[PDB]
């Protein structure tokens, strides 16, 4: 048994000039409408020619409290990142929210340097802005005409990276261990 | 058992810097990942802080054939519309597709006129464009400062209606029976 | 050469950078507008703010609607013949157009070609399209899966939806008959 | 004289099923099209029923260098913020780009505390995420039913703020001087 909010379902129905009465075999109460499982809701979605996802758009409960959400150091997800055989990053999630799933804010420790081989990613859809909280960071990316570029970012410097530009952050000084903040969004 | 496409789920996981390994309680094959029901996929969504709807976005099978979908006169949904005892419209769905659930294209017969009372709707989120295929149509709507407006649209005339502007289409002549095409979108 | 920009709007752009009019010294203004000596001047201000020039005009065009609506009349607006490789294919008549949705292009078309003339598919387009047949019998052809050419026939009151970038052609099924369709591109 | 890129103008013209030939008295080159001033381009835009802004979309030269843009500490705009006589913030712009004018990344020094009066902003359209680089930060905001809320954010904590929620960041301790990073976006 799968419940869908009644007002929401009625709104979808109204996009097709319909009402609950035009659905075959559904029970409902004053706030919900009930389906005999996912296959049943899938069939109703085909009947309305609306993809299944729409039946859930907006229907997840907000994880904010009073318009805001707070996270604490080490309070959430954390993970090492190893590329080819090279320890490259420690990813720590900052605050994350279902009210903007495209926002991924991270604190990273950098573990590689010039003595290890380069491990560029393939770029990604998200824009990114990085701020250096500590140390000295070697940044490398693939620029115009596939030519490799590099620079060095010191504490308090920052960088914006256009979507799908491949990039790497490493320690400028080998054995030193820098920290950056990275916000992907939009 | 609920299957989610593997490449899609892996893409969502990557927006959180995760991989299948960070969900330990899931089986998978070369193209799908399997959940013990909706409650299970809902828990994984809360863990990822991504709303459930995202796990279905794009995952409904397209109802198009070779990039296109065709509908036939009288082939689909059709309904009379009666407002406070007044026969106002016949709604006939034109082609509808799950590849744009926000598109509602209609053919309407108009059945009311000046001898019946006015039955405006409450407006709606969709933009609308209407084209008169046949006859002469009295259009009325609520304009600036809630003042009622009216005009007449002849064959081949058209009108654009901003979202949430309440409106009514009726026969200008009375006993004459006009036809319009109405496209709500976006 | 003088370029006016709405003052409230410019001030809102300035506030996205934590600035005020005072951080641009070389500008005259009234209670509602701010004036630039020319485009090069506004361009420099845009560079200084790291905001593209287009933003200075976003939202600033006066609505062409009257009381939330806009009406167009048969033959009241733009109209044009479409000839493809020497083949007279379409007559395009604009239905209502509005600056409040520039991506909405609603057309009435006459079809002038048929099976005796060569095929003239377009290259497809970004817009979604829905077509409704007002009159006659219409041969529709498009490029489907694996670049295979597809075809069908649409009668009066039939309709079709076309996914973005699917190449397509509408012609007369019968030949010498002359059909009419309504085509709405949007989004 | 206003020049507009020719390929671009042609693409706009094609959205209206037009070509350069349908425009009255315009000169052009192999790459540009020329207008007798803004009023002229404004009239062409009314004729096409396309807002003026569209004629410049994409037409500003990117301020990125090879897909990236770098800013240095103290390299760009910087300003003190005083609210009703109270020194509240030092705003330092981090990297800014014309490729995303909705991104405003700041480094702030906090100068106020509990001994000074509260100076909330009015909120803003942008979402915000804040990360505490140094110290201990008193955050206050207006939540549900206009009730004032407060909390304390330590080094490495972060917060997400929904659009138009009014807020203030100040020093928790008093005479201590904290630092935050604040990213408004989207
Ligand atoms: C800081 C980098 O942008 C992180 P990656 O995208 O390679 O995970
Ligand atoms: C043609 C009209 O827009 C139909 P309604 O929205 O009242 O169903
Ligand atoms: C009816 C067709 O969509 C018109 P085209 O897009 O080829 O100009
Ligand atoms: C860090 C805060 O969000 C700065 P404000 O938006 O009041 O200028
Ligand atoms: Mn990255
Ligand atoms: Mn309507
Ligand atoms: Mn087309
Ligand atoms: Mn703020």
């Amino acid at each position: 048994t799968l419940a869908v909010g009644k007002a929401h379902l009625e709104a979808l129905l109204a996009t097709r000039k319909m009402t609950l009465e035009h659905l075959q075999d559904v029970r409902h109460d004053a706030t919900q409408v009930y389906f005999d499982g996912l296959e049943h809701l899938q069939n109703v979605a085909q009947y309305l020619a609306i993809p299944l996802s729409e039946f859930f758009v907006g229907q997840t409960q907000s994880d904010l409290d009073d318009g805001v959400k707070i996270a604490r150091r080490n309070g959430g997800f954390k993970r090492e990142e190893i590329r080819g055989g090279v320890h490259y990053y420690t990813y720590e999630h900052l605050v994350t929210t279902n009210q903007d799933p495209g926002l991924m804010a991270l604190r990273l420790d950098l573990h590689s340097d010039d003595e290890q081989p380069l491990r560029l990613n393939g770029g990604h859809g998200s824009r990114e802005i990085v701020y250096v909280t500590r140390g000295a960071v070697r940044v490398r990316w693939v620029g115009d005409n596939d030519e490799l570029k590099e620079d060095v970012l010191n504490e308090g410097d920052s960088i914006f990276i256009l979507p799908n530009v491949p990039h790497s952050f490493t320690n400028h000084v080998g054995g030193a261990k820098s920290e950056i903040i990275a916000i992907n969004y939009g």
